[PDB]
This record gives structure tokens, C-alpha cells and sequence, in this order.
């Protein structure tokens, strides 16, 4: 019900190191990666590159694993 998930607050470029300004907090559905992990996801890159409101799901980020 209400759990939020990281949101690409700005286009994330391919083999990009995110950054706080990167991600948002938001309600979506699908769920993807719970919001408690953004300190977690700070420098992590992404394989793809994540438009502009897209949920982040962990198959997008190299090395998460939680």
C-alpha cells in the first residue's frame, strides 16, 4: 500500500555514479527499490540509463543486492 520507492528525479546517464539529487522519494507501482536505500544507492552505478520518473528496480543497479 503506501510504500514508497526511489524515483529518478533526473535522466540518470548509463555507468553514472548516482548521487542524492539523483532520487526522490514517491508512492509508484510497481514497487521497486524500497526509499530507505538511497544513502545505500549513493555511488552505485546504473546499466542503463533511467529516464526521467522511472522507478529504479534493483536489476538496474550494478552490485545491489539487499
Amino acid at each position: 500500500a503506501n510504500q514508497a520507492s526511489v524515483v529518478a528525479n533526473q535522466l540518470i546517464p548509463i555507468s553514472t555514479a548516482l548521487t542524492l539529487v539523483m532520487m526522490r522519494s514517491e508512492v509508484v507501482t510497481p514497487v521497486g527499490i524500497p526509499a530507505e536505500d538511497i544513502p545505500r544507492l549513493v555511488s552505485m552505478t546504473v546499466n542503463r540509463a533511467v529516464p526521467l520518473g522511472t522507478t529504479l528496480m534493483p536489476d538496474m543497479v550494478k552490485g545491489y543486492a539487499a
